[PDB]
């Protein structure tokens, strides 16, 4: 199967005046670019992909696109909808605008049964030749892709690759690759970015990565070639940036983080999700002192 | 507060090679107007909300208003969405167009916070004129109202006047009404309609009363009046229907069990929805065959 894994970076949707502002998504991509990222993926849940537009939506992935040739770094697209006429129309669109492939989070809301979700993926990945990334976040969808429906996909359709997975759960993650070792699982929770490699996870889809794309890279980078030893220490050393990027709904922490460190300009996002609480704020900005936090 | 309380049924959208049955849909809100419901809802989560466009959820919502012109049945139109933009212009287009309220379900997937909550509905509310109902399921999406936010909005916002509850959680419902006993408590689990009813809410939106409008409607009107013997009655009546209808993900076994009543032609979804399995097929059938389907 044609892969896309390593180091990767959730990124955020910078806002200006209630618009994307695409001159600072494509300074922040580079940025990732410049810090050894692998693949960004735009308009994932930390891009606010529930709010934009369709047509925002497109427009952000041909940024992506646009400001990652010439370069090694993939344009993982995110493609995701609860309707599968809609996931399908924007895997086509991604792949008619040169990405390198797509993300597709499982269908949230409507709770679609295994045999739904195995439908859903299987009309998904006939529609394009790019590989395909399944991608699990229950806290989130309201449903899960269990272990078996994800080693069927991947078995039964060419170009599914594997699982971003965000759900807390190692064990899952050991009964994956211990039934289907051929797959890429790839890390959607920072916290734990470090076992889930280190059972043979093969990337991660990062929110901290955002803020600290070097410490990411690095980590990534040590536990692919096995030197455990350190990427175990960053992963260690990163836990409490990790934690407290959660304080609050993601991206609502990654974005304070991204405006205190004076990479966007304005603290904006799309009703419904707003500013943190002024306590949280402040933590956020405590936390951050620990870190290093490489410009433009 | 201008209301919309009692019997209300959350329809079904029959689907007929692809495309919304408009005649079926029609003829399914006439059987609930003889059946003794009080309002119906279009486009709600058992409406398949997620999979149908803007442009067939706006048709739907014409088709209820119209086939309930003339009839003392009201409209209270789905209308929620992630996006507070999307949820406003729903709303908007729904008092333009005769309705005469809105549900409006808690943002699903990007998790806002109670803030995020406030601010959203606070939107909703400003935009229209007519009756809003709250509507949390946190099951399905990832994010509960708190009982703090709910009564803030419905002091706050001369529109809200109340919330559908669909989150097992009588204590919740305790609470609500017993530190703000002015607000519409409205069931949005079939299973236990009597004991929200017998607690002081004051009506149902019932996935069950798209098969059996009568029985949901009789027990809704006997609670209203006190007679709580015959609303249990009726209640414990139903446990067996009302569970079987979520063998599998609502609304995959209502409009199982709709099409083996031959109340719509074809059991047709739209992915990621499908048929229930053949075994949950097999048991939602047996369990019918002990109520009374009205016909049309
Ligand atoms: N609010 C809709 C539309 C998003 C379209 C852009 N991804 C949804 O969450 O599916
Ligand atoms: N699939 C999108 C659009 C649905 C529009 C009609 N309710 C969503 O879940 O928000
Ligand atoms: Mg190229
Ligand atoms: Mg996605
Ligand atoms: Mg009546
Ligand atoms: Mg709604």
């Amino acid at each position: 199967k044609n892969i896309i894994i390593g180091a990767m970076t959730a990124l955020i949707t910078p806002f200006k005046n209630g618009k994307v502002d695409e001159q600072s998504y494509a300074r922040l991509i580079k940025r990732q670019i410049e810090n050894g990222i692998d693949a960004v993926v735009p308009v994932g849940t930390t891009g606010e992909s529930a709010t934009l537009t369709h047509e925002e939506h497109r427009t952000c992935i041909e940024i992506a696109v646009e400001t990652c040739k010439g370069t090694k770094v993939k344009v993982l697209a995110g493609a995701g909808s609860a309707a599968t006429h809609e996931a399908v129309g924007l895997a086509k669109f991604a792949k008619e605008h040169g990405a390198d492939g797509i993300l597709s989070v499982a269908p949230y809301y409507n709770k679609p049964t295994q045999q739904g979700l195995y439908e859903h993926y299987k009309a998904i990945a006939q529609s394009v030749d790019i590989p395909v990334l399944l991608y699990n976040v229950p806290g989130r969808t309201g449903c899960e892709i269990s272990t078996d429906t994800i080693i069927k996909l991947f078995r039964d359709c060419e170009n599914i690759y594997g699982v971003k997975e965000a759900s807390g759960n190692i064990d899952k993650c050991v009964d994956l690759l211990a039934h289907e070792p051929r797959m890429m699982l790839i890390s959607g929770e920072d916290a734990i970015n470090y076992p889930i490699l280190s059972n043979g996870g093969k990337g991660v889809i990062s929110v901290t990565s955002n803020l600290l794309p070097d410490m990411i890279s690095a980590l990534t980078h040590f536990a692919l070639d096995e030197n455990y030893k350190e990427a175990k220490k960053i992963n260690d050393e990163l836990y409490n940036i990790n934690k407290i990027l959660f304080c609050e709904s993601n991206p609502i922490p990654i974005k304070t983080a991204m405006y205190l460190a004076g990479l966007i300009e304005s603290l904006e996002f799309r009703l419904p999700l707003c500013s943190p609480s002024k306590e949280n704020f402040a933590k956020i900005e405590e936390v951050m002192k620990k870190y290093k936090i490489k410009g433009f």
